[PDB]
């Protein structure tokens, strides 16, 4: 009757953004969502 | 009668999101949503 | 009838955000969400 | 009928954030989120 | 009937924020909200 | 009878070099070499 | 009969390098040589 | 018959070097060398 | 018949290095050789 | 017939180096070699 792992609320909120991104290697990212629940019984 | 790993809530909100990505090597990714779930039991 | 791990709010508010970014090498993020919830039992 | 890690409130707030990044190696982060919820029983 | 951890409440508030930021090796981090709940029983 | 950008030695070495690597989202790249000569007159 | 930027010497040496890598999000590089020699006249 | 910028030694030496990186977000690099040779006229 | 800047010799040494990292947030660099040697004529 | 900025000897020597780190946010770098050579004539 129990529950281990819960994740329920967690914002990233941004607004009108402009950018420029210029690297020499590497590797541009821009929005990251990600999840890896490595859970083991 | 239990639950091991739950996620019900993620939040990634941008607005009016201009950009310009210049990169010499590497590999440019806007969006991401991903999930490696590895649950042994 | 227990609850181990439990996150259920997280904010990360930006607003008007114009920027630039110039890296010689590495790797360039702008948005980051992620979860690693690695529960064992 | 108890609950050992709970996290339910965190702010993080910028207004009108205009900036300029410049290194030559590493690797810029603009937002950060992030969640490693190791919790072992 | 117990709770062991509960954050509920930390604010981090900027506003009008212009900046420059010009490192030579190293990593640019601008905003930061992070949490590592390592909640052992 | 002048020269304005030469490069001539830049060194870069490895030996026995065994590794792991695994992201969830991100690109991964092993060697770099890049050159963005941008020589405007 | 002049010379405005040179480069002749850099060393980067490693030996025996075992290693393991493990984010989530974000970009994972290892080598890096990397030149942008923006000379205008 | 002059000369304005010469880099001509620079060592950066490591020896049996083992380690484990594990970042949650963020941009892992190993190895760095990299020019930026703003040479203006 | 002058020169206005010269750099012949910088050293870094390491030895038997074994180490751990762990971030959350934040971009790990290992290895850091760099130059940005902006010289205005 | 003159020399403005030399810069010949330096060092920066450990020995069977183990470590660990572990931040939550910020940037781990274990090496440092940089130089930001900012000649104007």
């Amino acid at each position: 009757k129990t529950k281990e792992g819960v994740v329920h609320g967690v914002a990233t909120v941004a607004e009108k953004t402009k950018e420029q991104v210029t690297n020499v290697g590497g590797a541009v990212v821009t929005g990251v969502t990600a999840v890896a629940q490595k859970t083991v019984e």
